[PDB]
């Protein structure tokens, strides 16, 4: 990927995020991370950590949105939309973040506050 | 990870990696991988790519039979089970073996028939 600008349309999505993983870890779904998956400033699927929910170690914040997304809009792919991170996301997520073909990644950063990834 | 020698007693886990690949694409649940989790000498997990029957771009063969181990044993680690693979996992799914804090990875391998890493 290449490093994008952050957008001031991006702000809203990156704050719901971390709204996600207050939700999760507040009701003890998963550890406090959060992402959201969004096309055309509509947002698809807005999702946080499950791995205590689901008893499941894939259950991250954005593997659950990539599988909410998926099935919602019955693809396997998501070239058409972004998704927005509480931080950065490991290499596991990057990984079904690629195969999943999302056009752009948006995370929260500790040294620049938000960091933008175009694929 | 360090590489370790193939045993004559991962050849029965290993086959049954390579039978879930065939299943899997004979009835059309995905593409031909398979993979085995085993714990305690049993196979607590016999999976493959689900992407298609699932809709589910992680739905890969080593994160599906991780989620099955997970949900059977109730626990999110694995520190105990061995994983076995048809072939080499993806960046994704060595992702999630490493999450899983699984033990050891066997997988088949063109050059050498079959590696071995231990965790
Ligand atoms: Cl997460
Ligand atoms: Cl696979
Ligand atoms: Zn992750
Ligand atoms: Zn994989």
């Amino acid at each position: 990927g290449h490093q994008q600008a952050v957008l001031d349309s991006d702000h809203k999505f990156l704050t719901q995020a971390v709204e996600e993983a207050y939700k999760g870890v507040d009701c003890g779904d998963g550890g406090p991370f959060g992402a959201v998956i969004v096309h055309k400033n509509e947002v698809v699927a807005s999702c946080h950590n499950m791995v205590l929910k689901y008893t499941d170690p894939t259950a991250h914040a954005e593997v659950t949105a990539i599988r909410e997304a998926c099935k919602k809009l019955n693809q396997i792919e998501l070239s058409e939309c972004e998704i927005y991170a509480s931080c950065e996301p490991c290499p596991m997520c990057f990984g079904a973040i690629h195969l999943s073909r999302l056009k752009r990644l948006v995370y929260g950063a500790k040294a620049e506050a938000a960091i933008a990834i175009g694929f």
